[PDB]
């Protein structure tokens, strides 16, 4: 038997607001998506998962829905969608869209209903409540600041919003709201789209009663909150009813959930979700305030990993990340930024991304090595979440203007969101207006157009690990084992199918390192090497390593 077209799949995530503007207004849009497909067909990416695309006020940049059957107008016209489709499946591409039905915009046309009265048929598509002893319904923390309920004095009541003010979360216990969300998941899927993703999948459902936290579970809120008990059923409806009659991929986003409850989403037999996205990995050196960092080693990033694997089992499927439109950069976060060992570590973390067991996804620009934002003003770090922590941490006096930008500076959403740099003219090729958020300065040193005339660029080397990928099954549905879960220098690791094993070796210190092979185990041939000046002879048993060296290897 064969494997699902998705597991062998190389996904890349385009953030359409910060990809392309063709209009000059600073804005990235559809038609500047659709005039680059060809950069993304020669890269060789099969399927594109794109950031909301809907109509939005975009408190929260696209999050925040106020039509699902509409294109976002900044983006352009459900015209320019249809052309972007069609100009995708000429190259054999696929495309992936966000599906946000945690909540929508307050703007939504169910919500202006649903505000208005308590006898109002749309009232129950969310959640009102009394409050309690002249305070909120209960202590529920909202993810962008203060309290998770909010007051209308249309009705006296309060409305419940995990995240922004301005995002109502949908009652997922109505009925007539679940089949409102599922006619509207069939509209997009007869388009065309080949597939899903779903943002915060894991809080669909709220508990009943709406009781207080404890005091621990006020600690970590992000995990009480997937805890719904009717969760699983609510997914398994949506299955019965919408993507069992497609053939889409569905992928969530499963924020805060613990990992050993994972596989109740993607176990295939479950007939839920077929892939996951985890954040244990890409935060494992957050804290759990979601702004401060703390330091971790190889060790604890290899051992994420491990388990991570673990949770898969043999009927489910992870997705496998370094960064998003959620995180700091890649070559930022787990490498060294430094200019002397920017390329070098950006093609160490490639290596990697294009070697794990899943389904890799690459965030724009990662291929061009770009790097955090150095962020100088207050507007550098002007985001919804940002003004959350202002709300829960500074004016709180929990800390200081100057204590949360310093931390932020490191762990803010807005690193990723500078705008692709496609060459070295004015703002990198991005816009001809001014950009909605400013291009990083380093631009004129890392460029797409640059890269991709350069055999030794961070572009080339993505491109040609895309190609071994795709040529070696092992290196995708193969199974994964690390050789050395303790070691802090060296990370080691084979992919093994049908009799076909290879070796992943890669250095993550800034100094020589030496590895040595498992007990009966030599080098057959080498695939691919960064920052190595000689491959190893056949019949090695161990690798002498450059620092930042990587490589993939045949094994006997
Ligand atoms: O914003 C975050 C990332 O730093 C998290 O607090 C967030 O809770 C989580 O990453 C959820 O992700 C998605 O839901 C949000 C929708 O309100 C949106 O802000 C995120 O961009 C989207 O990725
Ligand atoms: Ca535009």
């Amino acid at each position: 038997p064969g494997a699902p077209w998705w597991k062998s799949a190389v996904f890349y995530q385009v953030y359409p607001r910060s990809f392309k503007d063709t209009n000059g207004d600073g804005i990235g849009d559809f038609k500047g998506l659709t005039e680059k497909l060809d950069y993304l067909k020669g890269l060789g990416i099969d399927a594109i998962w794109i950031n909301p695309h809907y109509a939005s006020p975009n408190t929260d940049n696209g999050y925040d829905i106020s039509d699902y059957r509409e294109v976002m107008k900044e983006y352009g016209t459900m015209e320019d969608f249809d052309r972007l489709m069609a100009e995708l499946k000429k190259r054999g591409m696929r495309l992936m869209v966000d599906v946000v039905i945690n909540h929508s915009s307050d703007q939504h046309e169910w919500f202006k209903s649903s505000r208005a009265s308590k006898d109002n048929p749309y009232r129950d598509y969310y959640f009102w409540r009394d409050g309690k002893d002249g305070h909120e319904p209960n202590n529920y923390p909202s993810f962008f600041g203060g309290s998770a309920w909010e007051k209308d004095p249309v009705t006296g009541q309060y409305y419940l919003h995990y995240f922004g003010r301005q995002q109502p979360d949908l009652n997922w216990d109505t009925p007539k709201l679940r089949e409102e969300l599922y006619a509207m998941l069939r509209f997009w899927l007869d388009k065309g789209v080949s597939g899903m993703r779903f943002a915060t999948v894991a809080t669909y459902s709220k508990t009943p009663g709406f009781p207080d936290l404890t005091p621990e579970q006020m600690k970590n809120f992000a995990e009480a909150y997937t805890q719904g008990p009717n969760l699983h059923r609510y997914l398994q409806e949506m299955h019965e009813k919408v993507f069992d009659h497609y053939d889409a991929v569905t992928a969530g986003e499963i924020f805060g959930a613990p990992l050993n409850q994972v596989p109740l989403f993607i176990d295939s037999r479950r007939k839920e979700l077929d892939m996951a996205f985890t954040f244990d990995l890409i935060r494992y050196d957050r804290a759990l305030d979601r702004w401060h960092t703390i330091p971790r080693t190889l060790a604890d990033f290899r051992q994420t990993i491990d388990k991570v694997d673990a949770i898969a089992g043999e009927y489910g499927w992870n997705t496998f990340f370094l960064g998003n439109h959620d995180n700091p950069r890649a070559v930022s976060h787990f490498g060294d930024d430094r200019p002397q060992w920017r390329e070098a570590s950006a093609k160490a973390l490639a290596t990697v991304t294009l070697t794990q067991r899943g389904t890799p996804f690459i965030f724009q620009g990662d291929e061009l090595g770009m790097t955090n934002y150095p962020f100088k003003t207050l507007q550098d770090f002007d985001d919804i979440e940002v003004k959350g922590f202002f709300q829960d941490y500074v004016e709180t006096g929990k800390a200081t203007a100057e204590e949360l930008l310093t931390n932020v500076a490191l762990t803010s959403r807005n690193n990723a969101r500078t705008p692709f740099q496609w060459d070295d003219s004015a703002n990198a090729g991005f816009t001809t207006g001014k950009p909605w958020l400013k291009v990083n300065p380093n631009y004129t040193e890392i460029n797409a157009a640059r890269e991709i005339g350069d055999p030794k660029s961070v572009y080339s080397f993505y491109r040609n690990l895309i190609s071994i990928r795709h040529e070696t099954p092992a290196l995708s549905t193969g199974s994964y084992r690390d050789i050395d879960p303790s070691n802090a220098d060296v990370y080691a690791y084979t992919r093994s199918q049908d009799g076909e094993t290879y070796l992943v070796v890669v250095n993550f210190k800034a100094e020589p390192r030496s590895f040595t092979l498992p007990d009966g185990m030599h080098i057959a041939e080498t695939l691919i090497e960064s920052s190595s000046p000689a491959a190893p002879a056949a019949g090695a048993a161990s690798l002498e390593l450059q620092p930042w060296q990587s490589g993939i290897y045949k094994v006997k």
